[PDB]
């Protein structure tokens, strides 16, 4: 595989959130720490970036509503209207807050599942490794616009992705150092059976799982934050290491595919020095980075219907 960091972006505090819009061939993300939102579009080498004052976690676009997208503002679900170019947003509709009552709350990753709905996940603003408060949950966005609880008791909710029959779900809580896997019922929304599917303390990998995505060929890419890599593991086997792909950035914190061919992995990482880090300051600048080479294809982002 080759590793690039991409140049034209900077560094960033918390880049997370990686979202690729296939039909604009363009890449979203968000700096949770900075409050700000990104747009990367490759093939003309243009960037721009959005401004808000509260903490963020995800951005993905609304379906059927072009200039809209669907964001995390704390605890609130909101609805942001962006010209993609302007450093702030035109108007912000607040769709629900998940955790009204819980002030020391926000939320984390968030994604959609194949069917468009958002599922999402809270953890405590004070969250910490490897031993934090456990205060997190994981909801997805009902029609009614109110939320569904699917889990809790999560430290730090993080990546999600969908077996490519809509049979499995696959789940991060940071915290327990773990991929699991649940039945998913696509019809009623409902996850049962939870299972560890892979377990790194199994396999020596250092550092802890953050967000995920999953292939053409059904196998899961998970960044390691303060393990300096990507891996890959197989949903066919519990506890299968396939293969890690080395990222210079020590806290890599999501993965996308992206490209004209969804073949090219765009990787976020952070540069918030950590207390009880493994590296050494000099080392932590948080790039954005693109994989090629990894020999699979991926899908483009899934929108949020409402
Ligand atoms: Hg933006
Ligand atoms: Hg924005
Ligand atoms: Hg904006
Ligand atoms: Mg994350």
């Amino acid at each position: 595989p080759v590793v690039e960091k991409i140049a034209e972006l900077g560094k960033y505090t918390v880049g997370e959130g990686p979202h690729w819009d296939h039909e604009t061939q363009t890449l979203y993300f968000v700096d949770t720490v900075e409050k700000t939102f990104h747009k990367y579009v490759p093939s003309q080498k243009k960037y721009t970036f959005c401004k808000v004052d509260k903490l963020v976690s995800f951005i993905i676009p609304l379906a059927g509503s072009p200039g809209r997208f669907v964001v995390s503002l704390e605890r609130e679900i909101a609805i942001l209207t962006w010209d993609g170019v302007s450093a702030a947003p035109t108007s912000i509709e607040a769709i629900v807050n998940v955790e009204p009552h819980i002030k020391n709350n926000r939320l984390n990753d968030g994604k959609a599942d194949p069917l468009g709905n958002l599922w999402t996940g809270t953890m405590a603003i004070d969250a910490g490794l490897p031993i934090g408060p456990v205060t997190g949950s994981l909801y997805h966005l009902g029609a009614d616009k109110k939320v569904k609880m699917h889990e809790s008791n999560i430290a730090i909710a993080n990546g999600l992705a969908w077996s490519n029959d809509l049979k499995k779900m696959y789940y991060i809580d940071s915290g327990k150092r773990r991929v699991d896997e649940y039945d998913y019922d696509a019809s009623t929304l409902s996850i049962s059976n939870q299972r560890p599917l892979f377990t790194f303390e199994k396999h020596e990998v250092p550092g802890y799982p953050d967000g995920q995505t999953i292939d053409e060929e059904g196998n899961l890419w998970v960044a390691v934050f303060q393990g300096q890599r990507i891996i890959k593991i197989s949903t066919q086997q519990p506890e299968v290491l396939l293969d890690t792909v080395k990222i210079p950035d020590p806290q890599v914190t999501s993965v996308a595919f992206g490209g004209p061919n969804l073949d090219e992995l765009y990787v976020t990482s952070a540069g918030l020095q950590l207390d009880d880090s493994s590296f050494d300051k000099s080392l932590v600048n948080g790039h954005v980075y693109r994989v090629t080479g990894l020999g699979v294809k991926g899908f483009a982002g899934v929108k949020v219907k409402l």
